[PDB]
């Protein structure tokens, strides 16, 4: 419970950091600095009730449903976007401190990428009624498994089995929905090293914005999720893959948040 509070603060400042050094807003940079001290009172009050990773992924999934705040213009999320890309990018340049707190903010930024493209979505499609509620739920799931592969970044047989657990649970579970294809390139891209996480991302991503609009793909969505997990956690243990995972987090969260753009306006009314 008490290593939380030091990922969290340290985090933080990170963001922090970036938003002075990129001349923001001085009401947006205040207004985030309460926004996050949310998710340091949450990280804390969530933990010896629920697991540690649980609380940490909640506290990250509700501060990027923050983030996305109520009014706030385009520019400025942008640019809180920005603030969360630059301090992920600038915690690649570093400790077991560094990784995990770099997966915290990439779980976030991905998760307020999406959130924010869904809620806009709506407003211009006229069907501002609902679906980014949920989604914070399924990466609030998302993030703690991530914050657990690399947890489990202290050892060496604990990495191999659970990269062998997550590729099988993934090409399994594409296969059982019916996608022999789709199943056959994640074999490849899982055998090709750290070489293919890009189209590995790309495809997480859109099978994200696929199992929210659709429980059917949930479980191939999740199983992408954990086998991406175990790679990105291969990735951050290293400098430049520490860069790639950040790019690759980048890739993961705009296709995301372009397939639920695609998927918002398509014939998402249902019937009495």
């Amino acid at each position: 419970v008490e290593e939380v509070k030091r990922i969290m603060d340290l985090a933080r400042q990170k963001i922090s950091d970036a938003m002075d050094e990129l001349n923001m807003d001085a009401t947006l940079k205040q207004s985030v600095d309460e926004s996050m001290k949310r998710a340091e009172q949450r990280a804390y009050e969530l933990s010896k009730t629920h697991e540690k990773t649980d609380a940490l992924g909640q506290a990250s999934a509700d501060l990027a449903r923050e983030l996305v705040a109520r009014n706030t213009s385009e520019d400025h999320q942008k640019q809180i976007f920005e603030a969360l890309k630059k301090a992920a990018e600038e915690m690649a340049h570093r400790s077991h401190e560094d990784r995990l707190v770099m997966a915290l903010i990439l779980q976030t930024y991905a998760n307020a990428k999406v959130t924010f493209r869904i809620l806009n979505s709506g407003k211009a499609l006229g069907k501002e009624d609902k679906m980014a509620d949920r989604w914070t739920r399924l990466s609030a799931e998302a993030a703690s498994l991530s914050v657990q592969a690399i947890n489990d970044s202290t050892s060496a047989e604990k990495m191999a089995e659970n990269f062998r657990q997550a590729k099988e649970d993934a090409v399994a579970s594409l296969h059982r929905a019916g996608q022999d294809d789709l199943a056959r390139k994640v074999s490849e891209f899982a055998d090709a090293g750290l070489s293919k996480i890009d189209e590995l991302m790309t495809l997480t991503g859109q099978m994200w914005a696929h199992g929210l609009f659709s429980k059917e793909w949930e479980d191939a969505a999740r199983s992408l999720s954990r086998l991406a997990a175990v790679m990105l956690a291969q990735a951050s243990q290293t400098k430049e893959g520490s860069l790639r995972a950040v790019k690759a987090m980048e890739k993961m969260a705009d296709n995301a948040a372009d397939e639920a753009e695609k998927l918002m306006k398509a014939g998402s009314e249902n019937l009495y």
